[PDB]
């Protein structure tokens, strides 16, 4: 058929209960994450066609990075808790893979002040326990679809989108077969 178990995606042997509808795996250290949001716009493309009251997730991942990477998961976390996912996705790719003027915690706060948010608002949400939990939850996350790299896509917890099975020759059919499969998979 056009989309086949294999070839553009595959099922979880073990499907995970409660999962978000489309659950995205990244991280800012990760080049080919770079190039999914910063030059393929994959999640936009994949939100852009989303059925009616699907909503999608994006979670860091620690094991990228070493001290760093878990400051980034926790500053995700940050984002997530204040909503300012839209406002430092890009300073923060730039800054730790296209400038690497990112080498501390204080460096990706740095991010976040910059983009107007202001330094006591993200000082209590990063010592906060409400962003603790959300590191335990994108950890939790990974654990659930025994995540072994990124950029990585789960859908409904129970298909992987397989971007190996899809087209490389152009980008934009790449990018498109990818937003296809992903609506596809949201259906099923």
């Amino acid at each position: 058929a056009q989309y086949e178990d294999g070839k553009q995606y595959t099922t979880l042997e073990k499907p995970v209960a409660g999962a978000p509808q489309v659950l995205e795996f990244f991280s800012f250290f990760c080049p080919h994450c770079y190039q999914f949001e910063e030059v393929l716009h994959i999640s936009d493309n994949v939100k852009k066609k989303l059925p009616e009251g699907v909503k999608m997730t994006k979670y860091h991942v620690n094991f990228m990075g070493g001290d760093l990477g878990k400051d980034l998961t926790q500053a995700w976390a940050v984002a997530m808790a204040l909503g300012v996912e839209d406002k430092v996705t890009v300073p923060l790719f730039e800054g730790v893979q296209k400038t690497q003027t990112i080498r501390s915690a204080s460096d990706i706060r740095d991010v976040f002040i910059n983009a107007g948010i202001k330094g006591e608002e993200y000082d209590a949400a990063w010592n906060s326990f409400v962003v603790k939990s959300l590191v335990a939850q994108q950890e939790k996350a990974a654990a659930d679809v025994q995540l072994r790299g990124v950029p990585a896509m789960f859908v409904n917890g129970k298909y992987q989108l397989n971007p190996q099975g899809m087209d490389t020759s152009n980008m934009d059919v790449f990018v498109q077969q990818y937003a296809d499969t992903v609506k596809y998979l949201s259906e099923k």
